[PDB]
């Protein structure tokens, strides 16, 4: 169409029109563009199925979204081409030199024998090689080999320093920023990962994966693995602590020191927080860390328990984690709890019930974070609930022990038990209890939906354009709040309603006072120049309610103020005697600054995040 010697502009028009009127029954001559130089071109979105670009040159060509299915592309060149989203299905690309961007390029069922991808890359979506023949081909780290035909091994081991044999193909390491670490990170550098490449190859290549792995580890210096390198370490654990590498002594011994150090750091850092999710290889390595270091079962108890809960349920390693847990049950602090009627199987055998579909079995024993002899016995179901609670979470569904003796869980304060003894539950608990706290107060104060919405919406921003200092605005405020005020003090029945709430009544006095202080700060913020007040004045009603809250906080626990002088100072500023106008911007900052200094955790939970 199609002769070797023409201008590229004609080849271009020819091809764009060929594409514009494809018949499907084209002739051998009309389809012939062999040996043609098509470099520098833009053959984008062109229907070129069945075309014969044999031995041609498509360097620097934009082929994106084009259809080259069934094309005869053998012996071609695509140096610095852009192949993104090209269709190469059933295409023939034997011996081709592909140095291209190949994002989502479709080589399904293509012939790629002896081809080379050296220098190619993608950003997020790999090329598709399903049922493509890659025998003798040179591939690169990051390529996904699902369903690819690699060929059987001809040479077991490469002698070229920069290549690793996988089946009958070759992984080239000459374009990896001269840093082997760049190809070992499945999490943040997936598009460059040789671990991805190896593990996406089919099962029949399992013996080649192992060999490839032994060759790979020779290229990794112990120096390079000295740094923390967390994503690399996790990737190695994930990729090599699974079948078929698990039965290879060499690989497993190389992993151990790496994983031991990494998982030690992880277990200690994570202790008393919810545990990260782990792929199988890492989870198994986490388990093996505890096998080697039984002391850590106690030192990092909440990390340990979550790991075991995870592993005891992970298909392929359950038994191994059950045996690990049963070693922990022998610990001196744990044993007494296992000797309870309600433990595990409930038969006094000291054995968990590993076969409870409901996950209601009391299998799990958590030790206190302080030296007070406390332990908790709970079920997997309730533990998961408590770690990620909602409004319906049952917080009392565990048995408590002190020095191995069952306790009445009614003389206790959940707030204190969690914060002092089982911190793993403390943030989740206090977080759940603080949810919609000021919203709940507003629901009680303001029956008028439109006004309530102004208050609730303002929670989400640090500033408001809506103001409430005008006469009619303050009159509206007075009608709403007057039933809740006795002058500058809160009405006694309103107080009882606040102090009696589910959210407050079981908090220690001190925390009750801090929460009330914060609520006092909230209504001072509402009254300030940033919100419903102005640079020069603030709605008196809101100052009164803030004042009542502050006085209530002081009655509840005066020590939250540090001294009576600060308390008095707040009241004076709020009440503003002798003042025609009173601005609350400064006082707002005095209150939040004090909360930040004196009770930052409560402040962070109860004061709206948008406002701090």
């Amino acid at each position: 169409q199609g002769r070797a010697c023409l201008s590229k502009a004609e080849l271009t028009a020819d091809l764009i029109w060929l594409s514009a009127n494809r018949t499907g029954e084209e002739s051998a001559e009309e389809l012939n563009y062999s040996g043609c130089d098509l470099s520098g071109l833009s053959l984008v979105g062109l229907n070129l199925s069945s075309v014969n670009f044999s031995g041609a040159v498509l360097d620097d060509t934009d082929l994106r979204m084009s259809d080259l299915s069934q094309a005869v592309l053998e012996n071609c060149s695509f140096k610095n081409s852009i192949l993104n989203e090209c269709n190469f299905c059933y295409a023939n690309l034997s011996n081709c030199i592909i140095r291209a961007l190949f994002e989502n390029s479709n080589f399904s069922n293509s012939n790629l024998k002896n081809a080379s991808f050296k220098g190619s890359s993608y950003i997020q979506y790999p090329p598709i090689l399903n049922e493509a023949d890659l025998t003798g081909a040179i591939i690169i780290p990051g390529m996904v080999l699902s369903g690819a035909i690699l060929g059987d091994v001809k040479e077991l081991f490469s002698e070229k320093s920069n290549t690793i044999n996988l089946g009958g193909c070759y992984i080239d390491l000459s374009d990896i920023q001269e840093n082997i670490l760049s190809v070992l990170d499945n999490y943040t550098k997936s598009n460059k990962s040789i671990l991805l490449t190896m593990n996406t190859s089919d099962d029949k290549y399992n013996h080649d994966k192992v060999r490839a792995a032994e060759e790979l580890i020779k290229k990794i210096s112990l120096d390079e693995l000295a740094a923390f390198r967390p994503y690399v370490k996790m990737s190695l654990a994930d990729s090599f602590s699974i079948h078929p590498y698990l039965n290879n002594a060499n690989i497993q011994q190389w992993l151990e020191p790496i994983c031991d150090d990494f998982f030690d750091t992880i277990m200690s850092w994570f202790n008393n927080s919810i545990m990260m999710y782990m792929e199988n290889g890492s989870l198994l390595q986490a388990g093996m860390y505890f096998e080697r270091h039984p002391g850590a079962m106690v030192s990092y108890n909440s990390s340990f328990i979550q790991i075991v809960m995870n592993g005891s349920r992970r298909d392929g390693m359950q038994e191994r984690f059950r045996e690990l847990y049963e070693v922990y049950l022998k610990n001196e602090k744990v044993y007494p709890v296992t000797q309870q009627s309600d433990f595990g199987l409930c038969d006094g055998s000291g054995k968990p019930d590993w076969d409870d579909d409901s996950d209601l079995a009391y299998n799990w024993v958590l030790l206190s974070s302080q030296d007070d002899g406390m332990a908790m016995m709970c079920s997997l179901s309730h533990m998961v609930d408590m770690l990620s609670p909602n409004t319906s979470t049952n917080w009392m569904s565990f048995f408590l022990y002190k020095d191995g003796e069952v306790q009445n869980t009614f003389g206790y304060s959940l707030s204190n038990l969690f914060s002092e003894s089982f911190p793993i539950f403390s943030i989740p608990y206090h977080k759940a209890f603080s949810q919609n706290f000021v919203s709940g107060i507003l629901d009680i104060l303001i029956s008028d939906n439109e006004l309530k919405e102004r208050f609730i919406e303002a929670l989400n921003s640090n500033k408001s354009d809506y103001k409430m200092i005008a006469d009619d605005q303050q009159r509206k405020l007075a009608c709403v709040w007057n039933p809740f005020l006795d002058g500058w003090e809160l009405n006694a029945q309103h107080v009882d309603m606040i102090m009696g709430s589910h959210v407050l009544k079981d908090m220690p006095l001190r925390k009750q006072a801090e929460i009330l202080f914060c609520l006092g700060g909230v209504f001072c913020k509402y009254s300030s120049s940033d919100m419903f007040g102005t640079e020069y004045d603030s709605p008196e009603i809101l100052r009164r309610y803030a004042n009542g809250l502050i006085e209530q906080a002081y009655k509840t626990d005066p020590q939250v103020f540090g001294s009576v002088y600060y308390y008095n100072d707040i009241l004076d500023r709020l009440q503003g005697r002798n003042n025609v106008f009173t601005c609350t911007a400064v006082l707002t900052d005095m209150l939040t600054e004090h909360a930040k200094e004196s009770f930052p955790e409560i402040f962070s939970l109860y004061y709206p995040v948008a406002w701090r």
